[PDB]
């Protein structure tokens, strides 16, 4: 089909969503970078969507973190998601796209921005939001693992799934679980989609990136990197140890069920048929950039082995002393 802006799409529903498409590239991605909005437009996809349970109710990917913000702004575990929601709706306001499909939408382009990403399945056609979501239904870093699995599978998600939902750790930061260092990262490649974050993770902690006592966090391996305590436990405990190993050094397996599982989770609340597929929208990625490696000054004693059946692979260190990760910009 072709779309009144010129260009060629399989469902010519879809054509809506090129000019879409280039104003939030230009106007929230900053030229189609892998940065600070992308990152925040990423984790505002999960705590949409993850507002759905089949016994505590809501809508899921429903658009309702920004139909519903005066509500769902007051969430404990949307601290610091305010922002990105103030940026969307502008965006929302002014095309004509459901405000559920807008967030999922970002999220998918935003993720094609990074290098060593993956294209994730695009579906068109959510209503608009009907009610907020019920409040405490997304996962908060100080839960326990068996607190965090029970509610992503009451969601939906096996073990797995939420091992690999985490891959997007590996383009992300924290503003608030340590407020003193805002745009701390959870790997030492933010703008990068790779296993760093299952790497370094498993190391050994030796410090605070910034203050003390924070709830949620535990000791990093790094200068400038932050660990929260649910991924620290995450990497360790016997029900996800194995599967979070298994990702590291597999960019082929880091991308497949980064995508499948995404759009699982796009489709909270959702029925695909009463969708229409729109994935042929999302951009082609940049190929991947760099290596997986161990740290700079790091060795295989500094991994914390947690997978049972399977030891961690014999990864080279990058050259050099050890070295201090940079914060995400912005
Ligand atoms: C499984 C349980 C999860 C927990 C406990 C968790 C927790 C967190 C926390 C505490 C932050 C930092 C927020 C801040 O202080 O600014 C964060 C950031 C982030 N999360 Fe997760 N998360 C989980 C799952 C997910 C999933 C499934 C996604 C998928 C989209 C996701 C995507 C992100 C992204 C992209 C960021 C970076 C945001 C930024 O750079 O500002 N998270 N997460
Ligand atoms: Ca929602
Ligand atoms: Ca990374």
């Amino acid at each position: 089909a072709t779309c009144a802006d010129g260009r060629t799409t399989a469902n010519a529903a879809c054509c809506v969503l090129f000019p879409i498409l280039d104003d939030i590239q230009e106007n929230l991605f900053d030229g189609a970078q892998c940065g600070e909005e992308v990152h925040e437009s990423l984790r505002l996809t999960f705590h949409d969507a993850i507002g759905f349970s089949p016994t505590l109710g809501g809508g899921g990917a429903d658009g309702s973190i920004i139909t519903f913000d005066t509500i769902e702004t007051n969430f404990p575990a949307n601290a610091g998601i305010d922002e990105i929601v103030s940026a969307q709706k502008p965006f929302v306001a002014k095309h004509n796209i459901s405000a559920g499909d807008f967030i999922q939408f970002a999220g998918a382009v935003g993720v094609s921005n990074c290098p060593g990403g993956v294209r994730i399945p695009f579906f068109l056609g959510r209503p608009d939001a009907v009610a907020a979501s019920p409040d405490h239904l997304v996962p908060e870093p100080f839960d326990s693992v068996d607190t965090i699995l029970a509610r992503m599978g009451d969601a939906g998600f096996s073990a797995v799934e939420v091992v690999w939902l985490l891959a997007s750790h590996s383009i992300a930061a924290a503003d608030k679980v340590d407020p003193s260092i805002p745009g701390t990262p959870f790997d030492s490649t933010p703008g990068v989609f790779d296993s760093q974050f299952f790497i370094e993770t498993q190391l050994k902690g030796r410090l605070f990136p910034g203050t003390p006592d924070n709830k949620g966090e535990v000791q990093s391996p790094l200068q400038g990197e932050i660990r929260l305590q649910s991924d620290h436990l995450l990497a360790r405990d016997p029900q996800t140890a194995c599967e979070w190993q298994s990702m590291v050094n597999n960019q082929p397996k880091i991308q497949n069920r980064f995508a499948g599982t995404m759009s699982k989770m796009a489709l909270l609340g959702q029925d695909k048929s009463k969708l229409i597929d729109c994935s042929d929208i999302i951009p082609t990625p940049p190929a991947l950039v760099g290596a997986a490696h161990l740290p700079a000054g790091f060795s295989l004693s500094d991994v914390e082995q947690a997978c049972a059946e399977t030891p961690f692979p014999a990864l080279t260190a990058d050259p050099g002393p050890v070295t201090s990760v940079p914060p995400v910009p912005g």
